[PDB]
């Protein structure tokens, strides 16, 4: 509908595939060569679903901060025959806030779908399912189950992706370019 829709749209329509793991269908971002993201707790295994092709997962690796905290993002290897476009250059350097941001999500159960959240806080620390979590974006919507690994945008940059709620907000984890160096 305007530019921050834009900016949502082409990353979903060259940067997403459909994951799913034992736990279920998620939105799974990829972000360069053969490397993508997805919450942890869709508990990634040896074998995952990508569009409903059986995939090996070459590598996985849960992130915590250097404190040994949770951060609730899985950084995965594919063992896929096509690279994604690398979109290393739209992820934030720092921790922040943000103005009008859109999730965005696309699975069986909610096909191109795009939700103006609004103002996302910094909030930084999260019980999250009964783990402590670092690194939290929240913003004013209430989120269900089937957005978890939802991309985080504004415009010119992919700054989360969509891990839970409360029934009134919902929680985001911060990509970082820091994360993705090679
Ligand atoms: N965003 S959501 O997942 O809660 C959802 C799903 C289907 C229809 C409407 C809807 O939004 C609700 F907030 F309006």
């Amino acid at each position: 509908m305007g530019p921050g829709f834009d900016f949502a749209q082409a990353i979903m329509k060259k940067n997403t595939v459909i994951a799913r793991t034992e736990k279920g269908e998620f939105t799974m971002l990829g972000v360069y060569d053969r490397v993508a993201v997805i919450p942890t707790h869709a508990s990634v295994g040896e074998i995952i679903y990508i569009n409903d092709v059986e995939t090996r997962v070459l590598d996985a690796c849960a992130l915590r901060d250097l404190t040994d905290t949770n951060l609730e993002i899985t950084i995965v290897k594919l063992d896929r025959n096509q690279k994604f476009r690398d979109i290393r250059h739209f992820l934030p350097r720092c921790e922040d806030d943000y103005n009008d941001a859109v999730l965005s999500v696309h699975t069986s159960k909610f096909p191109n779908m795009y939700i103006p959240v609004g103002q996302v806080t910094n909030y930084g620390f999260l019980n999250l399912g009964g783990t402590p979590t670092h690194r939290i974006l929240m913003y004013n919507f209430p989120t269900r189950a089937g957005q978890c690994g939802g991309v985080v945008t504004t415009t010119g940059k992919v700054i989360g992706i969509h891990v839970g709620g409360n029934g009134a907000q919902g929680f985001a984890a911060m990509l970082l370019h820091s994360y993705f160096t090679d």
